[PDB]
């Protein structure tokens, strides 16, 4: 049976995790995707103690809800690619502590951001520094034996499942793979359907929510321009088996809960349409 | 770095896991690989209570001492190509408990037997039968989002990389990979070097003993056929940032403490002539 997850920022915003992580179950959720991201509070994650670690990893085996996957947006604020120096030596400490964590907590996936630079702008160097980033934090990963998994983003370095393969491609590790966002991979100008069955041996998690080009955030399910039905028809036809994770910011709404279960029971609807 | 690791049955037995890495620790290893086998004893592992698998958690977290990988041969005894269907969906059902049991003690890989029967002659049916129980097995694995990687084994079937290769591509699945052991890879008529240059791509993990031309299992360090320093060249060159697991009965043979003092520097020895 398919596994289903709900995105962190979907849900009330607070840090006791077995609440969270309840919530989720009544929900109907298997499991929860925690974000790491550029916000210092979830920043802090990454230096709780052994206590707190070991608190999350009491919640989950409770609960019976998992945490198999980390969103690292943070890199969005400590990119990789960064010329300057101090800025990228701070994202590959994040690197470094976010696969202890995952270590710690028994976290499948983390789920990289494809930014090379965001707040500043792209050339050469940031390109040739985000590749030794990206190597060196695969290194790292190898030697943990966790999996790094490079989202299709909302920007051009990254925005098909093609780029991610390249990348795959030049590392030849098998601790880096692939975590499409059918959304992000939707609002380009990518043939979808191809690229969701070329990056198949290599898509260990997908990110589903809707866009529109240009739109890649808070986008309502049904109103941007992806293809539900068919994504889902795709994937299963060319034998994918991995969790699906609904991807949406509801911590803001009055009801986020509410609001999650229409979200949950619209998705469900098209995966059922397409065979699942 | 590199991770060295050391197999549970090198190390005095029992159910106190803290002690174990303790003991690891005070001997310089980075991590424990634990066993699951054909004993009732170790197989009630998977059995577990919450308690029991989170005392395991807080042992690792408080030591530093990972158990990143579980040997699961319990399929000797319970094979996934086995006619006797009884015997079949046991070792389905032992697969299907050693992932869980991997989700909720954060283990990151489970190494498989490559045997389709190990004490039944081997047919057409077997290798069908086991064919699919690894079908479903990497599944499971999939839905989990838990690496199995397929052993380099004592026996035909799985006896070389490329015969892992081969039902690594007829799986296309990034939760199959490879965990070659350089004794098993030696003991043929393969060409080693080639061979681990074959895999690198899909190598998560390496066992390091030594072994004879027919004779598999424990023969002491330098006493074999292993090219140890070319193996490692191999790998170093290759590209492999992976753990290294020495595999050692010392639990029986003399002082075991002080056999695996000496097997760890003789190893370590072998590694920096090679560059390391
Ligand atoms: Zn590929
Ligand atoms: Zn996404
Ligand atoms: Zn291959
Ligand atoms: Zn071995």
């Amino acid at each position: 049976q398919i596994p289903l997850g709900i995105y962190e920022k979907a849900l009330p915003a607070g840090e006791c995790w077995l609440e969270r992580l309840q919530l989720a179950k009544t929900l109907g959720f298997d499991f929860v995707e925690m974000s790491v991201d550029e916000t210092d509070e979830r920043l802090s994650r990454l230096d709780w103690s052994r206590e707190q670690r070991l608190a999350l990893v009491n919640a989950i085996v409770e609960t019976g809800v998992r945490v198999p996957s980390m969103c690292l947006s943070a890199h969005r604020r400590f990119p990789l690619g960064s010329e300057d120096d101090a800025v990228r030596a701070q994202g590959l400490e994040i690197m470094r502590k976010a696969i202890q964590f995952a270590q710690d907590v028994g976290i499948r996936v983390i789920q990289l951001a494809g930014y090379d630079v965001y707040y500043q702008e792209a050339n050469n160097e940031t390109r040739r520094r985000f590749r030794d980033g990206l190597k060196e934090s695969v290194e790292m990963a190898s030697r943990a034996q966790v999996t790094l998994a490079m989202e299709i983003m909302d920007y051009p370095l990254m925005n098909s499942i093609s780029k991610a393969l390249g990348y795959a491609h030049y590392l030849n590790n098998p601790w880096f793979q692939l975590y499409p966002d059918i959304g992000n991979l939707s609002a380009w100008d990518n043939d979808v359907q191809m690229e969701l069955q070329a990056g198949i041996g290599h898509i260990v998690a997908v990110h589903v929510k809707d866009t529109k080009p240009g739109v890649f955030k808070n986008v309502p399910f049904g109103e941007g321009v992806v293809d539900f039905e068919r994504c889902f028809e795709t994937l299963k036809q060319s034998g994918y088996c991995g969790p699906y994770l609904i991807e949406m910011w509801s911590e803001t709404a009055e009801d986020p809960a509410a609001e999650v279960a229409k979200a949950r029971d619209w998705v469900k609807a098209r995966m059922a349409k397409a065979g699942m």
